[PDB]
């Protein structure tokens, strides 16, 4: 039963094992009087944890580490932010203070710095060209090309067929485009095509926000992006 926007108060974080040593983390945040859910990933790396993305702010991210310290007991050693916006890097100073090594592509780090946002300390090399893939312990990092943002990465857990799409992939419940202020609408469908062509084997697909599904979430995102383009 995947945790939903309701059963999580803004300030709290729930974990949801997906497979052997793979969790999503689920948080909530208020924007413009509404409440939205947010997903990241946790991947066991021997006796320690890889974190993908913050829980959308300093308070939610301190809760996330406390919820990891109650429920799993292993130390987060590294974190990756999948793009430069506040829902992915907000909480990076909290991670750093606790001893977590924070990572992002040089492009994410430059865009975060221009935007004023928290800047992960470490640089991920070899992701500057669309279709680039690099190994990062128990996951592959993949730059599909510009989509939700010019810098957006996706993460694959070969051991488990878990594709974490971040904010480049929409949940089925989302039937209109969200925040596309920094998006490349022209390149978004091609970038999703590179994800399909690189990861046909994926069996679990986690959007940046809301429910996981199958690879149908890629075709869903393409349908929503194209409808928005033709507004
Ligand atoms: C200060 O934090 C914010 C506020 C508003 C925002 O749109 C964001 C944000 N930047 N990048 C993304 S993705 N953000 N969240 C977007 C969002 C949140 C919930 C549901 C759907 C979306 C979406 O626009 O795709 C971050
Ligand atoms: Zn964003
Ligand atoms: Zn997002
Ligand atoms: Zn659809």
């Amino acid at each position: 039963e995947y945790p939903t926007v309701s059963e999580i108060p803004v300030g709290e974080v729930r974990l949801y094992q997906i497979a052997d040593g793979v969790w999503s983390h689920i948080a909530t945040q208020s924007f413009d009087g509404a409440v939205y859910p947010s997903n990241g990933l946790i991947v066991r790396d021997g006796d320690e944890l890889l974190l993908i993305d913050t829980a959308w702010g300093a308070k939610n991210t301190a809760a996330l580490l406390a919820e990891i310290e109650k429920q799993i007991g292993l130390p987060v050693t590294r974190a990756v932010s999948t793009h430069f916006h506040d829902d992915r890097v907000g909480g990076v100073d909290v991670l750093r203070a606790a001893g977590v090594a924070t990572y992002a592509s040089p492009s994410t780090r430059r865009l975060a710095e221009v935007e004023g946002n928290e800047i992960p300390t470490h640089s991920l090399e070899g992701l500057s060209s669309s279709g680039d893939a690099v190994r990062f312990g128990p996951v592959e990092l993949f730059y599909p090309g510009a989509a939700h943002s010019t810098d957006n990465l996706v993460v694959y857990v070969p051991s488990a067929s878990v594709l974490y799409g971040g904010c480049a992939i929409y949940e089925l419940s989302r039937t209109s485009a969200g925040n596309v202020a920094d998006a490349d609408l022209a390149e978004w469908p091609t970038s999703i095509e590179r994800i399909q062509q690189h990861y046909p084997e994926a069996q679990f697909v986690i959007p940046g926000h809301g429910l996981p599904g199958g690879l149908d979430l890629l075709k869903h995102t393409t349908n929503v992006v194209k409808a928005h383009t033709n507004r």
